[PDB]
């Protein structure tokens, strides 16, 4: 719960299932730690990824693999993946959702944070 | 159920509360007749809007009062209002959600087509 | 050029071309009436609707004409035309380029608003 | 020009100037080395990063400062920066122009690339 992906097909008007997502955390030496990951349901959602405990204040990177979601469309895309780099903050809103919405040659992503 | 719409800030990161929407649909005359309205809940969300038996093919138009909300808050906006016109279709998914990404000088829309 | 409409395509990375552009302008009885019209270029551009002295103050619309671009490349896209509507010269004279990023089932409108 | 980034700021409807922006491309050995770098100008662009002859196949990423833009404006954003990670020059040379579209808890990454 305090951390969801949620993606979007801005080609289909559907949700983006089975995309691949990788989450790191930066660890004391700059690299990037795997965190957790998962894929994303048919309803273009991944939950489930940490847990209040272990999410605490760091660097974190979200990857979503959508250039496999692409090709599997037999569709040429831009980008190897969407990246989306942030710093999780106790003082705000405790639920972060880390929403992105795919075109081949585009994505944007948003991030709603709030509380239950 | 068939039509909801849903509205983000992404000024702030959360849902957009209290923005007013009104949809139309198109009449043989080609006027806009009022069709249904509301205000987003606190979840950025408006449900309710119709029902299936009234939801019939048609062209329909959702405003979206993007200025009154950014007025609310301070900030000074480009557009009056963000609007969306499409076709609804028998043949396709059977639930239709709006979605809009607003910020002062830009929005985006897309629209998710399901089955429940 | 006070008014420039830039329109790009995010499935195939590129301009989009010869998108037809419809302009209103809000009359006092409320009404749209027609202010200026084009089609995009090879750049994906449309330069030359207006100039300096007609382009007053007033409420404008801007409608793209997206559902036909669509259709040409064999897309069956969700929305009807992308519509920008605005207050333009409110504060004296201002350039105005209207950005549109177009998928089948979502696009952007974006406005960068320059002092001369 | 093979590389240009553009980058636009969607609170204020302006191009975001002096944004710093970092190149990269990833060895034979699966690390990122740096590129090129430049700043945006008035105009929210950064062109000559490259040449046709430095700029061969590869996987790229384009690293947009997109935090510290915002800090100084006052405002604390969500993201620490944009990535834009992406194979270019794959099937011979191509134009690139990669535009960033920002607000402070969410952006959007275009593509536009052109066949000289
Ligand atoms: O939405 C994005 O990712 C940026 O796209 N917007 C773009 C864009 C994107 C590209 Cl690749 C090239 C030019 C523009 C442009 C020019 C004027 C204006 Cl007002 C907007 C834009």
């Amino acid at each position: 719960c305090p951390l969801m992906v949620k993606v979007l097909d801005a080609v289909r008007g559907s949700p983006a299932i089975n995309v691949a997502v990788h989450v790191f955390r930066k660890a004391a030496d700059d690299t990037w730690e795997p965190f957790a990951s998962g894929k994303t349901s048919e309803s273009g959602e991944l939950h489930g990824l940490t847990t209040e405990e272990e999410f605490v204040e760091g660097i974190y990177k979200v990857e979503i693999d959508t250039k496999s979601y692409w090709k599997a469309l037999g569709i040429s895309p831009f980008h190897e993946h969407a990246e989306v780099v942030f710093t999780a903050n106790d003082s705000g809103p405790r639920r972060y959702t880390i929403a992105a919405l795919l075109s081949p040659y585009s994505y944007s992503t948003t991030a709603v944070v709030t509380n239950p």
